[PDB]
């Protein structure tokens, strides 16, 4: 029993993590196989990110003037190569501790672990979620950039997210492992603002389902809603409208507890017009929206990789 | 910028992770040099967990009857001893992959990394805190005893706690890895009730230092107070006392962000005392009581190991 926000163990990861050096700008890169992927604006002075032209700064960069170092051992780069905001540093070796791997664009209200590090060294890792904005709410400081996002199934690690900016509202914005920003940001030091922050509903019902599973059950009620009554609702609190996929989705916890989708519906209904009134459930004051269906699965079961 | 409750990585301490079976029990041990430490109950059967004399269990049980399994290659046991709460299985061979490590039992307040494992396979990692009652508030279903909470300085993994039971409240116990239990806990499956469940004074200013770093301030006022006026709401509240040599180590963060330890202290009474009104910090609707202050300067400046 117990419920935790838990990320994936990052072992895999650590041993993909170097230190990718350009000029004056140092930040973290991906070692798979022989290519090292990292941020592109690793070639951009502090002056360069108000008005990058990447192209034009990437033409006087050679392979000589990328440093990567894994842990204490220099690496050959051999080429090098800009797709979309990422370079793909071309290395002499592959790297022998490179685990069984994809690369995955993940949609907003999907969760993954974060292995956040600093000169190619592992600081921590966390668990986040990607937004319906198409940021996440991460703990990055100057020089984390780079640091990846990934989540595992059994041996695979899909790596999804590359860290690349901080916005100045202090939330974060990045690229798959292709180099394309979710949503619509840029790697320049502009005015880029966020979106609403809406709710991800499918998972706050997600976790009111392992709420229920661990004994935290003083807001169920004796109601049941619909749809379009519940979703009525959530557009009045900013939360995702809910579909019948997400239902569907939702259908193991549900035949699990014995709760019917739409019931519990009812009970996030109150919870929102209600609030909790100084209660808790699962030692949140609020409702939690970065648990996933498949986390609430995964970790009430027990998978282990 | 961000604040995130940030686990170590993991990589170290799943390198040291085996499966322990003894008839028909399975849990997870560690793997340090040639021994393996894993909570002795792996001995009892279910039916032992009410009374068992370990003593007398392990008279029964010779060198080959302990199964330890490092992924998919066996371990050969060529001794057998129990110290307190844990038996040390001596193996054949050492662990190639062992860490810089050390033991050490830590005190109620201190925060750890748990690295949830089944079947000797590690399933996630996350943080939590020794509470002052003894227990911890972790995610551990039947298969995971034995798991480890550690901490990293660096090169070094200090391990602080192997997971031994639940209570039937749904909360943790288990020691530290000499086998002494943290509290007053014991493994037999009898009633054991959890003392107050205290808040952590210290841990909640030290993240209300890391709220300001961060840009939420909103909860600072005008007022101070002072040891002895705070204390007096402290006790109201279930929190613990808190000393000069609290202050103390509040002392970087306070120098950091000039704020005065006494006027953080004004600003958390007046948090205890009147709610949060329906707002947040650091994206928590209570306060936070899990983040030490040696892990807000930590994540602050970006400690890496």
């Amino acid at each position: 029993s117990g419920f935790r926000k838990m990320a994936f163990p990052s072992g895999k990861v650590e041993g993909c993590m170097v230190q990718v050096t350009c000029g004056t700008t140092t930040l973290n890169g991906l070692w798979l196989d022989d290519v090292v992927y990292c941020p592109r604006h690793v070639i951009c002075t502090s002056e360069d990110m108000l008005n990058p032209n990447y192209e034009d700064l990437l033409i006087r960069k050679s392979n000589h003037n990328f440093l990567v170092q894994a842990g204490n051992v220099q690496l050959r780069v051999i080429g090098h190569s800009m797709q979309n905001c990422v370079l793909k540093l071309k290395v002499d070796t592959a790297n022998p501790k490179t685990p069984k791997y994809k690369f995955v664009r993940i949609q907003p209200g999907q969760t993954f672990s974060v292995l956040a590090c600093y000169n190619g060294s592992p600081s921590g890792v966390y668990q986040c979620a990607m937004r319906p904005n198409f940021t996440i709410k991460g703990s990055f400081l100057n020089g984390s950039c780079g640091s990846v996002g990934f989540n595992i199934d059994y041996d695979c690690v899909s790596f999804c997210y590359m860290h690349h900016m901080e916005l100045p509202t202090g939330v974060h914005a990045g690229t798959d492992l292709e180099g394309n920003f979710y949503g619509p940001f840029v790697d320049r030091q502009t005015a880029q603002a966020a979106g609403t922050d809406t709710t991800i509903t499918v998972n706050v019902l997600a976790w009111l389902y392992a709420a229920v599973i661990n004994g935290d059950r003083w807001f169920l009620n004796r109601f049941t809603t619909t749809l379009n009554d519940f979703n009525l609702v959530a557009m009045k609190y900013n939360y995702e409208p809910l579909t019948q996929d997400h239902v569907d989705i939702l259908g193991p916890l549900s035949a699990q507890t014995g709760i019917a989708v739409l019931d519990m519906c009812a009970s996030l209904k109150e919870l929102l017009q209600n609030g909790m009134n100084g209660r808790t459930i699962l030692g949140s004051a609020l409702l939690e929206d970065e648990f996933t269906p498949f986390d609430v699965v995964r970790q009430c079961s027990g998978v282990t990789f």
